[PDB]
């Protein structure tokens, strides 16, 4: 209406306007105090509290982006403190405003974030509650200036909730140690894939993001007609092509417009929509982005007719190539839940190789009749993946599966540091836990939102400090390409196996009184040495040493003594490793 920031306040309601507030100053602002962003909030909402109460009162018909910039160049130490970004201040707005956007410091030099004790943290939380939650929303803001602001609330209301239960439970670290390591876990995903979108979008461009998203929206929304996807399709792009320009308003609106959209026409899109549009403005397009895949229709025809028999395949295809394509992903992507998107567009592109070569030649029809037997080895290839890890995880459960990992990828890319490689293979893991729990149907789709992740985390820190051709070869492949070159690696037989050093498999008694975590990652970075020692070692040959080791490890850890122990049994277990390997 005439007051923007009257209309968010009363949209939001106090306490989401404040949260928001702190946030939004917090990733701009990241060197200034806790309690100077508090003072920010204070002034920001008495000042949206009197456009609450009257419209029309002074500066309540500014532009919230004008209110915003205002307020950042009020900061007396601007120029002081972050220099550049002080000059936008000398602009006019709209040129002010993008200035401000320009300036933003992706990698703070903060120090990291440490967990304080449970009983410290659960002091602070009875205490002051509302400073607790608040000055660590700062902190995060301020070490992640990109995070969705709303998204950051989200977590921020789930950190509360813990805190909640598990500081009145008999076990409190029992309790919210856990949730805190799967928020955190969550929190760090949820951030790597905000920004490899972005990156994606710019790297491989608008109509990839297009297929990618078609494909996405059919799974989900498999009853829609192909033109309710298409013009979803049309305005998610514009939506996700605004937020990684980084303006968080213009962001919120694009994002607010979309969820309103869908909820105005639930019945031409999905069945599973009712609650998440009852829900009010701030979590609508969150939940519509979680909701579960409607049911797909009924009885569904094959794709045979359209896409191999009709007679208009090619005619219909020079007309419109990616309107054709489209469709044929949409119609494969509804009737297909189970896949991976990925998959669905290695399809799709099969499928347009064949038609770029069949549509040009004399019989199109028998050309391409055959097209797609070409898809069963392309679906049945991560099925089996699949099949293979999550038995071989059965059986062995999730700390010996990382081992496994650790060995198989080790004796694959031996080059890559022991951390990379023990970090990897721990995450790919848990990536198996995560994902072999869920039912066959859901099975691809996990382990593709996830292993998209763990890979560009892989791939990122490798192309900023390399050392494998082949692992730069998979992470600088089409992103549709990239996890079936990474299995496609083969053991590296070129491999120099590593001079032996004493103090790598040196253990003193510290070891069995370090934590679970810590114990496992001091093991396996051992097995990733003693792999790369002895590269030649056999799956039995390894046990043997491995079994070994887990007997020599707890038969020091209860004794009489125990350092003389690790240190007198450790010559024996060594010299008689390296003469049996
Ligand atoms: C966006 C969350 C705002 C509130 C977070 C409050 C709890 C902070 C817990 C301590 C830091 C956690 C770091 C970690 O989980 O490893
Ligand atoms: C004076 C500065 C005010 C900054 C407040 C930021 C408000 C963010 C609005 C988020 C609304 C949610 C829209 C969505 O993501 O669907
Ligand atoms: C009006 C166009 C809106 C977007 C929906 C139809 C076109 C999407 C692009 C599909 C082409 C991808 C095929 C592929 O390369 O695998
Ligand atoms: C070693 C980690 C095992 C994780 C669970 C199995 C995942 C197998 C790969 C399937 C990935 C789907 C993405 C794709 O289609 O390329
Ligand atoms: C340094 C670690 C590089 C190796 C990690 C590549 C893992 C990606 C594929 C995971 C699922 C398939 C298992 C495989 O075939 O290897
Ligand atoms: C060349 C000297 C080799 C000495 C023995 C090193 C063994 C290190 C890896 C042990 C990891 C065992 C994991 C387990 O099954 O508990």
């Amino acid at each position: 209406h005439k007051s923007e920031v009257a209309h968010r306040f009363k949209d939001l309601g106090e306490e989401n306007f404040k949260a928001l507030v702190l946030i939004a100053f917090a990733q701009y602002l990241q060197q200034c105090p806790f309690e100077d962003h508090v003072k920010l909030v204070n002034e920001v909402t008495e000042f949206a509290k009197t456009c609450v109460a009257d419209e029309s009162a002074e500066n309540c018909d500014k532009s919230l982006h004008t209110l915003f910039g205002d307020k950042l160049c009020t900061v007396a130490t601007l120029r002081e403190t972050y220099g550049e970004m002080a000059d936008c201040c000398a602009k006019q707005e709209p040129e002010r405003n993008e200035c401000f956007l320009q300036h933003k410091d992706d990698n703070p030099n903060l120090p990291r974030l440490v967990r304080p004790e449970v009983d410290v943290m659960c002091t602070a939380f009875h205490d002051n509650e509302e400073t607790f939650l608040k000055k660590y929303l700062y902190e995060i803001a301020r070490r992640h200036p990109y995070f969705y602001a709303p998204e950051l609330l989200f977590f921020a209301k789930r950190y509360k909730a813990a805190f909640t239960e598990c500081c009145q439970a008999a076990d409190k670290a029992a309790c919210l140690l856990p949730k805190l390591d799967e928020l955190r876990d969550e929190g760090k995903a949820s951030s790597a894939k905000q920004r490899l979108k972005c990156a994606s979008l710019q790297k491989f461009g608008e109509r990839a993001f297009k297929a990618w998203a078609v494909a996405r929206l059919s799974q989900r929304f498999p009853k829609a007609e192909f033109a309710e996807v298409s013009k979803l399709v049309t305005d998610l792009t514009k939506v996700h092509t605004e937020c990684c320009h980084g303006d968080l308003l213009e962001c919120a609106d694009d994002r607010a417009d979309l969820a309103k959209y869908i909820c105005e026409n639930q019945d031409s899109i999905s069945s599973k929509l009712k609650e998440c549009c009852e829900k009010p403005l701030l979590e609508k397009s969150h939940c519509i982005a979680e909701v579960e895949n409607d049911e797909m229709p009924a009885d569904l025809p094959s794709l045979a007719a359209d896409f191999v028999e009709s007679k208009d395949v090619c005619k219909n295809y020079a007309e419109a190539k990616d309107v054709f394509l489209g469709m044929f992903l949409y119609e494969y992507a509804r009737r297909h839940p189970d896949y991976s998107v990925v998959l669905l567009l290695r399809l799709a592109k099969t499928y347009e190789t064949t038609l770029e070569k069949c549509c040009a030649a004399a019989d199109p029809h028998e050309c391409y009749a055959k097209v797609f037997d070409e898809f069963k080895p392309l679906v049945e290839e991560p099925q089996n993946l699949i099949k293979q890890n999550c038995e071989l995880f059965e059986q062995l459960g999730e700390y010996k599966f990382q081992n496994a990992l650790l060995v198989r990828y080790t004796k694959k890319v031996p080059q890559v540091s022991t951390p990379t490689l023990v970090e990897v293979s721990r995450n790919l893991g848990k990536v198996g836990s995560k994902c072999c729990k869920h039912p066959e149907a859901k099975r691809m789709p996990c382990a593709e939102d996830y292993l998209s992740v763990v890979l560009n985390q892989l791939c990122v820190l490798h192309e900023k400090t390399p050392v494998s051709d082949r692992v730069t070869k998979c992470c600088t492949e089409s992103l549709v390409n990239r996890r079936p070159c990474f299995s496609a690696l083969e053991v590296d037989e070129t491999y120099v196996p590593k001079e032996f050093n004493a103090e790598t498999f040196t253990f003193h008694a510290d070891i069995c009184t370090l934590s679970e975590k810590e114990r496992q990652i001091k093991k396996q970075t051992a097995l990733v040495e003693l792999v790369k020692h002895k590269p030649k070692a056999t799956k039995e040959q390894l046990k043997a040493v491995m079994d070994d080791f887990a007997a020599f490890v707890e038969k020091c850890c209860k004794a009489d003594d125990k350092e003389t122990c690790f240190a007198e049994e450790g010559k024996k277990l060594v010299a008689a490793s390296q003469a049996a390997l």
